[PDB]
Order: structure tokens, then sequence, then C-alpha cells
């Protein structure tokens, strides 16, 4: 057969997958997927039949309930969503190579036809607030608005939830939490403010950072009340003390927090629609929003009538064309991001009259795995790893800010470097076992052997770690002034990961005030329109601190849903 449907119909009726009238249930294909699961079992149950030692298409790090049709289309060949970041050895029936080419909001102007018909019709729904994007900001807004008495619809343009937020692995910053106190850490919202402003080269909007620092503990409290584990507290670059919260043992914070938010949304019966792209904010004759035009992948264009629209669409770091026009030094770099993170939400915001700010400020993650092409968290350095070049030497304070660390690595021989650590660092952060499982962390029982394996001067590497361990025990790094020296690298085997910077986060975006209201260039509020999360500009200035994005998206997402409900 040439497609999955043709296969099944050899022995099955159309109504084995379809509804009686044969119309598709909705853009989430809820009915249809339910049919796949009635015959094949849950994703979990299927996974039992497709195990590989180090990977499984049906049991991945993605949170929520991933629909079969995310990867298996019926009447045409389809793509494995995992192939957008990885190249595992898969044999999916009726597969085609991964290719993403989603038309821009401006290209969608060619559907004048269909769009006019949709706006001429009745609104398909009339609700209080529509939230665009199912990452951390969007789920937070949806839940908090629902808790304040609003009726909400949450839309996601991708087949899966979570955006980039499901990928976060270092932690969520907050001060001064019960969690920190339990770990004997002393901190304060003021100190977090100070670190953040200084880290952003004082380009940050001080009113927005004051919201970020002052609300941070309550956001950790809010998430924990919903069931999250944020009790591990680690160090990230540019911070005066440990304040990056994450699940016990140093597991990834992203997947976890998104799963908690998803469970809480399902608990509240929130209307979540997948494969549903927000296209155009609609305004009444006085300029306040009145609804939003959306495009369903399977049911087409329709609009929703609502008093408020909350844009929670994420950044544009996957769009290297737009990145390179703003910062040419990042042209051609690999990105850490999900395939959808291309900035179409910003375009929707601008078309509604929102201004943009700080767009030229774009952050590279210093340590993308060269071998795996995926992000390696800053927590690996925060928990004790060092960086060495091919010469086998240290060359940078490994917990300085991301802009300086990226430049340092790029300046080394071959424009890459190596994370070096031992089993004491490995056991302190369980996320590291995930890198080892990916195959990107070669290991050996001695640095001379490791160096020969990886093309690092083995003798110089050995002396480099002995010297580093001596500064650790003597409590001061006189070589690169690293201010926190948590562990000696001296237990068990030794690991190396080859790393180079990758495009990661866009600090600029839609201009918002402290109530998450979107503003135009005249600094006037657009009534009804809100922005929260990486789509916004002004929170992080010229350089974002690791851990501060997850913090931002919960605080501003929650704030925005509450303001939108009150606006109503
Ligand atoms: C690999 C990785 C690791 C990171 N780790 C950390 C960490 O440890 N700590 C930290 O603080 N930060 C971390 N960051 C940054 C942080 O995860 C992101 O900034 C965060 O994802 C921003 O969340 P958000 O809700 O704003 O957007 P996202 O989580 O990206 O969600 C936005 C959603 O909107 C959808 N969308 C976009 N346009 C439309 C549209 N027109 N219609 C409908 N849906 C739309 C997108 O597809 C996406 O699902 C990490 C980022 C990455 C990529
Ligand atoms: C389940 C294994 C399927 C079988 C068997 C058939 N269809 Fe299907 N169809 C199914 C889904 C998951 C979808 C979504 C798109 C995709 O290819 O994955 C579809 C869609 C159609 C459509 C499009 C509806 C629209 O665009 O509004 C039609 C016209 C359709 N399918 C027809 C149809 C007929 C007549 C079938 C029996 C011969 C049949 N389908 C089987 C999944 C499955
Ligand atoms: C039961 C009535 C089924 C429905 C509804 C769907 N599938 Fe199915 N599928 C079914 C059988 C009996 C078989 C053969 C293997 C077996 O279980 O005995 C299959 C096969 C497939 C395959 C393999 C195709 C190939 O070329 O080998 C896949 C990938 C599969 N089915 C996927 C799938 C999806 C995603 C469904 C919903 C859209 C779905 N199936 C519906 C039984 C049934
Ligand atoms: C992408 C993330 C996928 C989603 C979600 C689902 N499937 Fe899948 N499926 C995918 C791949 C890459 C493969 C190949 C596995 C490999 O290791 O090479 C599969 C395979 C199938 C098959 C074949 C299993 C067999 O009998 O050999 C089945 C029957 C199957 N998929 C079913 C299925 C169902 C019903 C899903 C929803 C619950 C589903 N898959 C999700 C990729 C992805
Ligand atoms: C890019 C945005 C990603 C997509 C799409 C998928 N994965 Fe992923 N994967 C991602 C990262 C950044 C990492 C590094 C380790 C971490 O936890 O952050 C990984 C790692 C894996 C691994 C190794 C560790 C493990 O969980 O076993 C596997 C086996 C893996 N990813 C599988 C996987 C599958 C099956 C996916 C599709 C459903 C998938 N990943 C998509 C980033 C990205
Ligand atoms: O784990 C990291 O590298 C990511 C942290 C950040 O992007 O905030
Ligand atoms: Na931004």
């Amino acid at each position: 057969a040439d497609n999955l449907a043709e296969f099944h119909v050899q022995n099955q009726e159309c109504d084995s997958c379809h509804t009686p009238d044969g119309e598709l249930s909705n853009d989430s294909l809820t009915y249809e997927n339910t049919q796949c699961v009635s015959c094949h079992g849950t994703l979990a149950e299927v996974a039992e039949t497709t195990k590989h030692e180090h990977y499984n298409a049906h049991a991945s790090h993605f949170p929520g309930e991933v629909a079969c049709t995310s990867c298996h289309s019926a009447h045409e060949k389809s793509m494995v969503y995992c192939d957008s970041c990885h190249s595992f050895d898969f044999n999916m029936p009726y597969a085609k190579k991964w290719l993403r080419d989603e038309p821009t909001i401006a290209e969608l102007a060619k559907d004048k036809s269909e769009r006019q018909a949709a706006l001429a019709s009745a609104p398909h729904d009339t609700v209080d607030v529509v939230v665009v994007g199912s990452g951390g900001a969007g789920f937070s807004a949806a839940i908090s608005a629902t808790d304040s008495g609003a009726k909400v619809i949450l839309i996601e343009k991708e087949p899966v939830i979570g955006g980039n937020a499901k990928l976060a692995a270092g932690g969520m910053n907050a001060a001064w939490t019960d969690q920190q106190k339990a770990k004997k850490i002393t901190d304060s919202p003021e100190l977090m403010f100070e670190d953040t402003m200084k880290g952003g080269q004082n380009i940050n909007d001080p009113a927005l950072v004051k919201v970020l620092s002052s609300h941070s503990k309550d956001s950790v409290d809010w998430m924990t009340a919903m069931g999250a584990d944020l009790t591990d507290v680690g160090m990230m670059g540019g911070a005066s003390v440990n304040r990056a919260h994450r699940p016990t043992g140093g597991a990834g914070v992203g997947a976890h927090v998104v799963q908690v938010l998803y469970d809480n949304a399902v608990k509240r019966n929130i209307d979540l629609r997948m494969n549903t792209r927000g296209i155009e904010v609609l305004k009444d004759d006085k300029g306040t929003v009145k609804g939003i035009l959306v495009k369903g992948m399977y049911k087409g264009y329709y609009w929703v009538k609502a008093d408020a629209v909350i844009l929670a669409t994420g950044g544009f770091a996957k769009n290297n064309e737009r990145v390179a026009k703003l910062d040419p030094s990042l042209k051609g770099f690999i990105s850490t991001n999900q395939p959808g993170a291309v900035g179409d939400g910003l375009d929707v915001a601008e078309n509604a009259g929102g201004a943009l700010k700080d767009m030229q400020y774009i952050q590279a993650a210093p340590t993308l795995s060269v071998k795996g092409g995926v992000m390696v968290t800053e927590a690996v350095r925060g928990n004790g790893a060092i960086l060495v070049n091919r010469e086998g030497k240290r060359f940078v304070n490994e917990i300085t800010t991301r802009d300086k660390a990226s430049a340092a690595i790029l300046a080394q021989t071959g424009k890459s470097a190596y994370l070096i650590f031992d089993d004491s660092v490995r056991k302190s952060l369980s996320k590291i076992d995930k890198y080892i499982g990916l195959g990107v962390a070669p290991t050996a029982d001695s640095l001379v052997k490791l160096g020969k394996m990886e093309g690092i001067d083995g003798k110089a590497l050995t002396e480099t770690v002995a010297r580093y361990n001596s500064l650790v025990s003597s409590g001061k790094d006189t070589d690169f002034e690293r201010p926190n020296l948590p562990r000696a690298l001296n237990e068990g085997n030794y690991y190396a990961i080859e790393v180079t910077p990758g495009v990661h986060h866009t600090m600029g975006g839609v201009m918002i005030d402290t109530k998450a209201e979107v503003m135009n260039a005249k600094k006037q509020v657009i009534p009804g329109l809100y922005g929260a999360g990486e789509v916004t500009g002004g929170v992080h200035g010229a350089n974002r601190l690791g851990g501060n994005a997850i913090s931002d998206i919960i605080t501003f997402g929650r704030l925005a849903g509450e303001e939108a409900a009150k606006y109503s």
C-alpha cells in the first residue's frame, strides 16, 4: 500500500476510523485517535512492542498524551516528529523525510478567499479569553484565568503540547523559597533582581524585573500546590547563590512542569485544541479585541468571539533567517528549539498594532552537543563540570554569563570545546544520565585514555584536572575566578562531551507593561490584548540568566490570565 489508510481498508471499513457521517471530529482528531487506541492500545502499550536499548518512538521525553496522528497520517505519507531534532534509526510505515515549511502569517494573506468567508460567518465559539500557545506561559494563563471564573479556549499550532518549555533542563529561578531554606541556602528577591539586571547589562525594564523577582517564590509555591517537585536547588551561570529549582535528584524541570500544567488543565476541563494556529487578532470599531481568526489544520479557518486574547507563542530562535538579520554573528548556527519556534506569534502581535522591543538581543546556549545536535544544560557546569579545549586546558570561568561563555568556546581551536566531569558530578544531576543514554558522553577510567579517544592532549588534560581539583580544595579559582567550586573531579570514571554554541532564546519581543498588557509604539495599551513568556520583550535585556525563562513564563503567564479574566 502507498499510505496507512489504504493498508487498513484492505480488511476494514471507513467507519473503523471515522465517525458515521465521516466528518473529522475536530482539529485534535480526538475521535479518530481514540479509534487507533481501541485497536492498538495506548501509546504506552504500543511502546512495549517497539523498544530499542537507548530509545523508543512511543516512549519519549514529551509530556501529555501524544496523539498517534502526530506522526501517523492516514491518506498520505507522514513524518516522524522526533526527526526534527534527532536522527534515530526508525522504520515507520509510510514515512517521508522530515521537512518543516509552514507558511508565514504574511503568506497566509493569499487565503483572502477562505478568510473572508470565515469572518462573514458566525463565531464558532464565544468565550471569555482565548490563549495562544501551549507552552509554560500559555498553560499558566489558561489555568489562572479559569480559576478566576473565565471561560477559556487554549490553542496550539503543533501536533504536540509544550513548545520549548517541555525541553527545559536546568531549572526555574526563585528567591527566597521554603525549598531553598530546606537546603540551607540564603537568598532574597532583591539579590535575584540585582543579579538579573546586572546579567542583562542593565538593559532590562526594571519594572518587569521587579515583577519577575518579587513574584518568583509565589510561582514556585503555585506550581508546587498543583503537584510539582521543585525541591532540588542548583546553581546556574551569573547567579550569586543556588536558586535554580528542579525535581529531586536533578531531573529536567521542563518536561515535569509542563506535565503538571497539562494534568491541571485536564482536571479543570479546559478546552485545548491541537493543530490550531492563531492567525489574526480581531478588533472592534473602537480598537479593543473582539476575537481571533484561527486556522485548523483539518477543519480550516474559523473565528472565536472573546473579550481578551493572550499571546503566549514563544520566541523565534528556530528561524535562523530572522535571527541572522537581527544578529549576523549567529547566521548558520544550529538551534536548540522545537521546529515551530519561528516567531509567527510576534507577527500576529504586530499586525494587531503591538510594538516590538529589544529584538536585536538574541542568546546562544554555550553548550550544544556537537555529536547529538541537542542542548546540554548549563546545570552540568553548575553542578561542577569544567570546560577544556583541544589543548587540554581550561580557558573560561564555566559559570559566567552565556554571552561570555559562548564567545570563549567559539574562540578555541576548532570553535568547540569539551565538558569534562566525573561520576561525582554525574551522580549529583540525573539529567546527565540522559546524555549518556543519547551516546554523546564518551567515558574512560583515566583522562589519558579519554583524551586519546576524543583528540584532547591526554597529558595536559590530566594535569589540568589535578590542578583544578587543587583550586577546589583550596577554595579559590586563581586561574579563571570561577566563584563557586562545588565538587572535585575525582570519583570513578571520567566523561567528555564535545560542545559548541547554538541559537536558543530571543530576549526581545512584544512590548508589555507590568500587567502583561500589550502596547503600541505610542506606549498606549491595546485593550483586550496580552503577552506572556518568551514572546515578550523587556524582561531579560541584553542577556538572559539561565533559569530565568521558566520563572518568567509561570509568573507572567499566571498574571496575564488573571488580568484577562478581570478585564473579562
Ligand atoms: C532545550 C531548551 C532548554 C531550556 N532550558 C531552560 C531552563 O532550564 N530554564 C529556563 O529558565 N529556560 C530554559 N529554556 C528557555 C525556556 O524553556 C523557554 O524560554 C520557554 O519555552 C518560553 O516558554 P513560552 O511558554 O513562552 O513558550 P514555548 O514553551 O515555546 O511555547 C509556545 C507555544 O506556542 C505555540 N505557538 C506559536 N505560534 C503559535 C500560533 N500562531 N498559534 C498557536 N500556537 C502557536 C508554539 O508551537 C509552542 O508550543 C530552555 C529552552 C530550550 C529550547
Ligand atoms: C483510519 C486508519 C483511517 C481509515 C481506515 C480511513 N481514514 Fe479517512 N482519515 C483518517 C484520518 C486520521 C484523517 C485525517 C487526515 C489524514 O490523512 O491523516 C482522515 C481524513 C479523511 C478525509 C478528509 C476529511 C477532510 O479533509 O475534511 C476523507 C475524505 C477521508 N479520510 C475518507 C475516508 C474514506 C472514504 C475511507 C474509507 C475508504 C477512509 N477515510 C478510511 C483516518 C482513516
Ligand atoms: C482496528 C480496527 C484498527 C484501527 C481502527 C486502526 N488499526 Fe492500525 N492496524 C490494525 C491491524 C489489525 C493491523 C495489522 C497488525 C495487527 O495488529 O494485527 C494494523 C496495522 C497498522 C500499522 C502497520 C501498517 C503496515 O504497513 O504494516 C500501523 C502503523 C497502524 N495500524 C497504525 C494505526 C493508527 C495510527 C491508527 C489510527 C489512525 C490505526 N492504526 C487504526 C488495526 C487497527
Ligand atoms: C511519533 C512521535 C509517533 C507517534 C506519536 C506514534 N508513533 Fe507509531 N510509530 C512511529 C515510528 C517512528 C515507528 C517505528 C518504530 C521503530 O522503532 O522503528 C512507529 C511504528 C508504529 C507501528 C509498528 C509497530 C510494529 O508492529 O512493528 C505501530 C503499530 C504504531 N506505530 C502505532 C502507533 C499508534 C497507534 C500510535 C498512537 C497511540 C503511535 N504509533 C504513535 C512514530 C510514532
Ligand atoms: C528537539 C526540540 C527535540 C525533539 C523534537 C525531540 N527531542 Fe529527544 N531530546 C531533546 C533534548 C534536548 C535531549 C537531550 C537530553 C534531555 O533530556 O534534555 C533529548 C534526548 C533524547 C533521548 C536521550 C535521553 C532519553 O530520554 O532517553 C532520547 C532517546 C530522545 N530524546 C528521544 C526522542 C523521541 C523518541 C522524540 C520524538 C517523540 C524526541 N526525542 C524528540 C530534544 C528533542
Ligand atoms: O539548562 C540550560 O542550559 C538552560 C537554561 C536556560 O536556558 O535558562
Ligand atoms: Na522575548
